[PDB]
């Protein structure tokens, strides 16, 4: 006869769930409101029609107030609603086509206002930001725009309210700023060989089937991703779940076994919690939980010689107990404010089946052991604070390992198998 | 020599990639401004103070108004701004406990004032909408209110501009509309046998080695899975890919042979565009986009002489014809305004090595062949009509397929295998 045997085989993950997120081009076109942002960002906006953009009001020692001006406007009076009152503003603006952001300051309730800068700019985009004792405003000609410095105490004391669609940058940013200062955001777009061959490569080999029955101890621990939007940093872009690498060795009838396990969840649900729209609101974009609907699988691979022998199998069972997965307690540190927790989450697992995968490459064989456990949900229900979304059942992603360092299930696996 | 065979063995889908988005307890807030909704749209507030809260006019021949008052307030007047005038409006109550909701109405620019109404609520919620010529407002008492309407002319012309935040329900929902003012919103929550054993179940068998080489025709289609977000329809909660399966037939050496696919993929890309946070703005919650760290996965079953002896395999090799999927033309169905239309995108499959994948269960277990393409993106490039987001590599979830009936990818698959 010939000899032949297994393929050379190497056990470890297999493919998984996988999901990429990527953060929108631009913080989002944001309303027109009331509020004070953070220092250290930028606020951008595009106004639409010309008149007043955007006020700045601390109420103790500075009221500021930009402007747009239409090009072919010489010395005329308007009135403008600033400041909730209607104020006799006379505007000169001698550009052609270009429009005028034209700053007015009242440095007291009862001041008068002054006209400065001026910013001559095509795109219609104003962009300031409070910083370090003064405020920064772009200002001059393209495509050389520059900033200037307005100096203020209390700098910080500053609200800033617009009134047009608007956009919250970062200061690292400050390069997207400039040049989306000199030609605006992105523009609209304003679209209009052949038969068939068997070759023996071995004859006739020798095989038996052998079925071994191996007390198999799976331990396995989650791990969540957090991706935190760019911007003030109210609204979390994702809290999912991510495959969780894991190695441990236990002692089996006398004999160490080294094992490595790969956590990783299928068929999620996708809740998404929507605390409005101002800058300061807490959002959740996608954030994800298990439920009856989703599975979680558990690659297993470990060095006893049952997976050496494991590579033709004809039949698998594992008889294993089941675990009660909790959720723990993860806080979300708002810049300002009482930090919402998510709590609670707890679900039940049950062993549906075991499924062997087998990825070829050259002539080496990559092998993985999947233990897919289905869920159960049941009490604790989670929910988290200071919000209106509650008593919901499942397990969310903030923190599945609820401390525990591993979740574990014993049990016994027969493996029917081909071996020489 | 015993005779040993294959245990009894089924093909199938593979364990694939899954998603499931829910819908948000509610429309979720939007924030306050100024806005027309479309007809059987109930509008929603929860106001946090007294004062003007709701008003709606169609500059015509109706305006209305809704005003929230402490309790405990005597037929006395107040300045309140309606349609942009500072007016003496007088008002009056008697509740200890409750809020009182007051309609004030009038028909002309110049017009007097009436009032309507009233609503003694707990929990400062009202509820309002337009229909066939209607006003249909929520009145009465708690927690057994009731509905009533208004007769007026061009009812569709009624603006309703609220100056706190606000939320939008379908008029088919009427019932958590009522509950909705038997109680306000879901609370805040205002929160604080062993060892081991082996047994030979069959005596030596028999077992040779064979290298099969056969053409495969492997055409698979994408499916894509489109939920669109409740409300007035102007945002799409999810426009993700589904598995999507595929069933015909080719003949090959003068044999006929059926077989059947299911396309899938792995590694998307998650673009969220957002228009604004207006009701009426063109929103995509989230679309999927497969890029160079995104695989597709084809899993390939038929009914050929290959497929029976791949239960037990030593290696499988594919050299497969690469191919291009465009992207195909959808359109959203606003109700009104533009349709913007998502375009192009143009995505190279290359055939990065072949799996197989076998699960068990107290049943014929489940095998599955599944060919893993990476992907490679490449022009024209995809975009959606009358945004800014334009000119990005890869291609969309909308319409992959680009109106094609499969695509096609052939090639030959060498499979060493065992046999008996």
């Amino acid at each position: 006869f010939a000899q032949t045997g297994y393929a050379p085989v190497n056990w470890g993950p297999g493919e998984t769930n996988d999901s990429t997120t990527v953060e929108p081009v631009l913080d989002g076109p944001y309303q027109p409101t009331t509020f004070n942002p953070p220092v250290d960002y930028w606020m951008l906006l595009a106004p639409t029609a010309a008149g007043v953009v955007v006020e700045g009001t601390n109420n103790t020692d500075r009221w500021l107030a930009t402007i747009l001006v239409e090009p072919n406007v010489t010395s005329e009076t308007r009135s403008y609603t600033l400041f909730g009152t209607q104020e006799q503003i006379t505007i000169a603006n001698a550009s052609q086509t270009q429009w005028k952001f034209i700053d007015v300051v009242k440095t007291t309730q009862n001041g008068s206002y002054s006209q400065y800068g001026p910013l001559q700019s095509t795109p219609k985009l104003y962009a300031v930001m409070k910083h370090n004792g003064k405020i920064y405003t772009y200002n001059g000609e393209t495509p050389n725009v520059t900033t200037k410095y307005y100096s203020t105490t209390n700098y910080d004391s500053v609200n800033m309210t617009a009134f047009c669609d608007f956009y919250i940058i970062p200061r690292e940013e400050e390069s997207t700023c400039t040049e989306y200062i000199n030609n605006g955001l992105p523009p609209i777009q304003n679209t209009r060989a052949q038969a068939n061959e068997d070759i023996v490569v071995s004859k006739t080999s020798l095989w038996k089937e052998m079925q071994y029955n191996r007390d198999i101890t799976i331990r396995f621990k989650f791990a969540s991703s957090i991706v935190k939007s760019g911007g003030l940093g109210y609204k979390w872009s994702e809290i999912s779940f991510k495959p969780a690498n894991y190695q441990y060795t236990y002692t089996r009838d006398g004999e160490e076994v080294t094992a490595h396990t790969t956590c990783s969840v299928n068929g999620m649900n996708d809740f998404n919690f929507n605390g409005g729209s101002l800058p300061t609101d807490f959002v959740i974009s996608r954030y994800e939980v298990i439920k009856e609907n989703s599975y979680v699988y558990v690659d297993y691979w470990d060095d006893s010689q049952a997976f050496r022998n494991m590579v033709y199998v004809r039949s698998l069972a594992a008889n294993l107990n089941s675990v009660i997965c909790t959720g723990g307690d993860y806080s979300f540190a708002l810049p300002v404010g009482q930090w919402p927790v998510m709590t609670g989450g707890a679900v039940s697992l049950h062993s549906a089946g075991v499924t062997l995968s087998t990825q070829f490459t050259d002539f080496v064989s990559l092998n993985s052991l999947r233990f897919r456990f289905r869920l159960t949900v049941e009490e604790p229900s989670f929910s988290i604070t200071r919000t209106r979304v509650s008593r919901l059942y499942g397990l969310p992603a903030a923190n599945p390992n609820n401390g525990k360092e591993y979740y574990e299930v014993a049990g016994r696996f027969s493996l029917i198998s081909l071996v020489p």
